[PDB]
C-alpha cells in the first residue's frame, strides 16, 4: 500500500468556537506529549513507503498522528474537546492495533497515554 | 567494490570464558534489542553499495552491527563484559557520527540506546 492523503485538518462547513478546553488541549497537552522522548514515531502519519511496510494502511483504516491533532487544534477542526480527546484515543489504539501486546512500540504508545490521562485529568471545566 | 569485510567475530588465540554477565548480555540484551520494532537498519553491517552510501566506509571506520555482536557472544570472543557493551556504544555512536541530528534513522538508535542503557543498569554482579 501507498499512503493515503493525512486526515482532513480544515472544515469550512462547520461553525468554530474557541473554548478554555481547546485551547488547553492545544497549549498544554499536545505541547507536553509533543516533546515526550517516545512522542517521534507518532508525530507525523507513518510513512508506511519509506519504512517499506506495505501492510499498515491495509491494517489501519483510521489513521491519526500528533501532528495532525495540533493542526486540528490551530485550525479550530473540533468543537467539542471530546472529538480532539477521541483523535488521541484513535491515535494510541492504532499503535495496539498494527502492534503487539509487549512490543516496544506499544509500551511507548502506553507510556504516551497515560501522560496524556494524567494531563486531561487537569481539563479546564467545561463552560 | 566499497564494502569491507565483516568485523571478525572468532579469535582462536584468546582464552574462552562463560559468565553470568555474558550470559545475560546474549540472552537477555541482544535478544531484547534485536527484537525492538527499531533495530532492522542495526541488525546487519550497512551494505553502502545498496543503500547507495558512497561515503559511509570513508566516515565509519569502525563499523559495527548486532548481527556481529551477537555472533561475537555466541563464539565467546569477548572475555569481560565491557568489551561487548563498548561494541553497542560503537554501533550506537556510528549512526550519531554518520548522520545528523534529528534524522529518524538517529531517533531510531537514541531509543535503542536508552533502552540498551536500562538493560544494562541491571546487568548481574560481576564475580
Amino acid at each position: 500500500s501507498m499512503n493515503p492523503p493525512p486526515p482532513e485538518t480544515s472544515n469550512p462547513n462547520k461553525p468554530k468556537r474557541q473554548t478554555n478546553q481547546l485551547q488547553y488541549l492545544l497549549r498544554v497537552v499536545l505541547k507536553t506529549l509533543w516533546k515526550h522522548q517516545f512522542a517521534w514515531p507518532f508525530q507525523q502519519p507513518v510513512d508506511a513507503v519509506k519504512l517499506n511496510l506495505p501492510d499498515y494502511y491495509k491494517i489501519i483504516k483510521t489513521p491519526m498522528d500528533m501532528g495532525t491533532i495540533k493542526k486540528r487544534l490551530e485550525n479550530n477542526y473540533y468543537w467539542n474537546a471530546q472529538e480532539c480527546i477521541q483523535d488521541f484515543n484513535t491515535m494510541f489504539t492504532n499503535c495496539y492495533i498494527y502492534n503487539k501486546p509487549g512490543d516496544d512500540i506499544v509500551l511507548m504508545a502506553e507510556a504516551l497515554e497515560k501522560l496524556f490521562l494524567q494531563k486531561i485529568n487537569e481539563l479546564p471545566t467545561e463552560e
